[PDB]
C-alpha cells in the first residue's frame, strides 16, 4: 500500500468512527451530523497533509530497519495515520480560529469557514473547539492500551500549549511589550524596536515549527516505539531550524506570490506583522529609509502598502535571503549528520523533511 | 483550613505555577505575563465556584470516613483543589469563546473578556484557548505520578467534548435541523416544531450538566480514589436532573431577573433560544396563543419581546414550574437514596449539591 492512499484511507476510517459515535452516544441526528461530516472535510482535507504524513514517512523508515511481524507493521503504519490526522486536525482548529481571529478571508482559494453562509462565527468557533477535541477522542480510542499513549498525549498538549502561546507572541507583535495593557486599546509600535531577530525567532518557534516540525518527527519516534533512536536535543534544534526557515518561506510569499497562487490576498504589511522581510529591512536600512518605512506600515491604504513592497524591492532582500539560506543548509547538514550517530533512518527522514521544505 | 481558603490558596499557587513556567520555559517577557495574569483572573475568579468546590466537598466527605496519614489527607485535599481548578478555567474557557460567539455584552455585572478594550476579539478567542490549555498543563503536572490521571485524563476529555458538542445543539437549537447547511444562510424556524421537552432536554445535557454537575462530582470521587463506592449509571442520572433543573431556573431569569441582579441583560426571547419558558408555554398554548408567539419571538424589537414576555407571564408558567420541581425534587430523593445504599457519604455530598442548587 503506498503512503497517501493509506493515509487516505484512515480519514475516512476516523470520521466514520466520530460520526458514527455521535450517533450511537451523543444523541446527534442526521443533519447535524452531515453538518459536522461537512466541517471536517471543509477544514481537515485539502492541504498537502505535511505534517501527517511525516508521521507515516517517518514510521515507514523504521520499519524497513526493524524486525516485526506483518500485523506488526499494520498497527504501526494505522497508529502512524491516526496520529498524523492528530496532528492535521490540531492544524485544522488552529486555522479555523486563526481565520476568524484575524478577519481572514480566504484559505486555499476557498473561503474561511467561518464565511460558509451556513456557518458564521458563531457556529466557527465552536467548530474550531470540536476539531481539537476530536484529536483527544482520536488518541483515546485508537491508542487505549498503546505503551506510547502517555507519552504522546502530553507530547500533544505541550506542543499544543507553545502554539497556543505562539499565537499569543503572533498576535502582540506590531505592540509595544510596555504597553501591553487589558484595559487599554493598543496602539501599533512607532519605534519598532521589537522587531528583531530574536523577537521575530521567538514568535515563530512557538507559532509554527512545534506543530509543523517537531510534533511529527516525534510522535512518528512515538508510534514507532524508537524515541531511544535519537538525541531528543538534536531533534529539537532541528526542527527550531526547519521550521524557522519554513516560516521564512511563507513570510517572502505573503508579500511576493500572486494571490491566485498564494491562495490568499497577502494583509502582513497591513496587519503591520513582524515578517522577515520587516525585520530584515530594518537590520540594514539608512535613517531616510525606516522614517518612509514608519510613514506607511501596518496601514489598509493600497498606496502605503506599495509604498513597503517598494521599499523591501530596493533593500536587496534576496542577497539576505541567500545567506539566510545558506546558512540554514549549512546547519541543517551538521545536524542531520549528528543524528546520522544514533539513527541512519531518522536523520535520512529529517533530510527528506528538509528537502520538501527547501524546495516548494 | 476552611475548604474556600484552602481553593484560593491553590489558585494563588496553580497561576504562579503556570506564570513561572512561561518565563522559564516558554520565553515569556513580563508584561505578556502580566496580561495572562490579568486574563486568569478576570475570567477565573469572581463566581461562587460552585463546580471547584464540589470536588473538594466530595473528597472532604470521603476524608471523614477513610483511615489516612496526615499528609494524604492533605495530598488528597491538593489534588481536589487542583482539580476543581481545572474545571473552573474549563469553565472560563467555554465562557470567554461564548460571550464571542454570542456577542455578550456583560457577564458579572463585568464586560466581557472580548470587550475590554486592550483585549478585542483577536486576542480574546486565543486568551480562551490558552485557558483551557492550562487545564492540561495543571493536570500533567500535579497528578503526573498518581494512579488515577488516566481516568482523570479521559473523563475530562469526554466532558469539554460533551460540552462543545453541547454548544452546538444551543446554537442550532432555533434551526429546523433539515435546513442545517454550511453553504445556506440558516432561517430561524417557523413552526417551532423542534421545540419540545426531549430537545431541550438533550440540548442542556450536553451544554451543561456534563461540566457543571457530573464532572466535579466524578472528580471528587477520583482524586479519593471512591469510585468503587457508587454506582457510575446513579451519578450520572442524578447529575442529569439537578443539571436540567439548574437550567430551568437560569432559563426563568434570563426573562424575569432585573439586569443589575443577573449581572446580564437577557436575549434569550431575541435570539431565539430553546428556553424551557418557550417550550413549556408551547406545550400548553391554544393556536391563538401560538401564532401570536411567532409573530413576536426572536426579533430584537423590545415591543416584540416585551409582548412574548406577556404571553408567559399570562400562560401561568408557574403551574407547570411548581409541578416540574415538584418531580424533580421526588426523584432527585430517589436517586440519593439509591446513592444511601453504597455511599451514605457521597449521597450526602449529592445532597448538598441538590440544596445549593435548590435555592440561590
Ligand atoms: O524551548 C522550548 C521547548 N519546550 C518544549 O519542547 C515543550 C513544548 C513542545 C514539546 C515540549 C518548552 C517551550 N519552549
Ligand atoms: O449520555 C451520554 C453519556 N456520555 C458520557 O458520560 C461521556 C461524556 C461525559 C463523560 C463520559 C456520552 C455522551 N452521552
Ligand atoms: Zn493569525
Ligand atoms: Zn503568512
Ligand atoms: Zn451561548
Ligand atoms: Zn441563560
Amino acid at each position: 500500500m503506498a503512503s497517501m492512499e493509506r493515509f487516505l484511507s484512515v480519514y475516512d476510517e476516523v470520521q466514520a468512527f466520530l460520526l458514527d459515535q455521535l450517533q450511537s452516544k451523543y444523541e446527534i441526528d442526521p443533519n447535524r451530523a452531515r453538518y459536522l461530516r461537512i466541517m471536517m472535510d471543509t477544514t481537515c482535507l485539502g492541504g498537502k497533509y505535511f505534517r501527517g504524513m511525516t508521521v507515516v514517512n517517518v514510521a515507514e523508515g523504521f520499519l524497513a530497519v526493524t524486525q516485526h511481524d506483518e500485523a506488526t507493521k499494520e498497527r504501526i503504519l494505522h497508529d502512524a495515520c491516526v496520529g498524523g490526522w492528530m496532528i492535521e486536525f490540531l492544524q485544522a482548529h488552529y486555522l479555523v480560529e486563526d481565520d476568524i481571529m484575524d478577519g481572514s478571508v480566504m484559505r486555499r482559494g476557498k473561503p474561511c469557514w467561518y464565511r460558509f453562509p451556513g456557518v458564521t462565527t458563531q457556529c466557527a468557533i465552536n467548530d474550531g473547539i470540536i476539531l481539537k477535541s476530536w484529536t483527544q477522542i482520536m488518541a483515546w480510542h485508537y491508542f487505549a492500551d498503546r505503551p506510547f499513549l502517555k507519552d504522546l498525549l502530553c507530547l500533544f498538549q505541550k506542543v499544543d500549549y507553545a502554539t497556543a502561546v505562539g499565537q499569543m507572541y503572533d498576535v502582540t507583535s506590531m505592540c509595544d511589550s510596555n504597553k501591553l495593557d487589558p484595559e487599554v486599546a493598543q496602539p501599533m509600535t512607532t519605534d519598532f524596536a521589537e522587531f528583531t531577530p530574536a523577537i521575530y525567532k521567538r514568535i515563530v518557534k512557538y507559532k509554527t515549527t512545534f506543530y509543523t516540525y517537531l510534533l511529527p518527527l516525534v510522535m512518528g519516534l512515538l508510534v514507532s516505539e524508537a524515541a531511544a533512536s535519537v538525541e531528543m536535543n538534536l531533534v529539537e534544534r532541528v526542527a527550531h531550524l526547519i521550521g524557522e526557515y519554513f516560516q521564512v518561506q511563507d513570510d517572502v510569499m505573503d508579500c511576493f506570490t500572486p494571490p491566485e497562487q498564494l491562495g490568499k490576498v497577502g494583509t502582513d504589511i497591513e496587519d503591520a506583522k513582524c515578517s522577515w522581510l520587516a525585520v530584515t529591512f530594518l537590520g540594514k536600512a539608512n535613517a531616510a529609509q525606516v522614517a518612509e518605512f514608519k510613514a506607511n506600515y501596518g496601514e489598509k491604504d493600497p498606496a502605503k502598502v506599495a509604498v513597503v513592497k517598494r521599499l523591501y524591492s530596493k533593500a536587496n532582500l534576496q542577497a539576505d535571503f541567500a545567506a539566510y539560506e545558506a546558512e540554514v543548509v549549512r546547519e541543517v547538514e551538521s545536524l542531520i549528520e549528528q543524528l546520522k550517530v544514533k539513527s541512519p533512518t531518522f536523520a535520512e527522514s529529517v533530510a527528506v523533511v528538509w528537502e520538501k521544505t527547501h524546495k516548494r
